């Protein structure tokens, strides 16, 4: 499926979503036990929009590999990225506890409280990932 | 310095202006170059009661973009907290060139007059406003 999901990367890579989830699909028919394609399905329907079939695949790439960061912290930005601030909290509290030292992760978390009017989290978090990368 | 500039925007949105400031900084030190981040760094000002700082700021933004009637209307109530009714009233008219439907700029504007003396130009302005929005 190396082969039909490397397809799909050359697609996605070139800003084809529809043509690297076409590809991803055909390979996972093929492989459907990559915790790696069923992520990268999810994030070419992320990319083309589609928050809500964006979750399955993100779902299932977990269950093969519960402690992917990735696919946690995606998860959450799916979310985040459809309203639910507090679901994509929950989310990204799970990629951090998996990847503490991600800049990113605090950042984005600090992101989700900001917009849910939580400003002292939002302040905390933001300060925690400034320590880690200094300037954004 | 977005990860800067939005710690301003948490501490802006909290009530601390002086901290706003102190990160808003940080991020132009980091990139001088966003007429938004200047803008608000002279609304903290504002908000902080520096109207001679303020306009200084809401200054630099408006030559990265002149064709903001937010940085204009704002760069004229700054002069109207501070007595100039009418370099105020210069720019306030500025910001109705670029938004003659804000309720608000009439608004102001009538606002301006009327702490003149000139209740002819009050009144005129105190009507366009009501007319787009009915019931304030």
């Amino acid at each position: 499926a190396e082969a039909w999901y490397n397809l799909g990367n050359a697609y996605y890579k070139q800003g084809d979503y529809d043509e690297a989830i076409e590809y991803y699909q055909k390979a996972l028919e093929l492989d459907p036990r990559s915790a790696e394609a069923w992520y990268n399905l999810g994030n070419a329907y992320y990319k083309q929009g589609d928050y809500d079939e964006a979750i399955e695949y993100y779902q299932k790439a977990l269950e093969l590999d519960p402690r992917s960061a990735e696919a946690w912290y995606n998860l959450g930005n799916a979310y985040y990225k459809q309203g639910d601030y507090d679901e994509a909290i929950e989310y990204y509290q799970k990629a951090l506890e998996l990847d503490p030292r991600s800049a990113e992760a605090w950042y984005n978390l600090g992101n989700a409280y900001y917009k849910q009017g939580d400003y002292d989290e939002a302040i905390e978090y933001y300060q925690k990932a400034l320590e880690l990368d200094p300037r954004s």
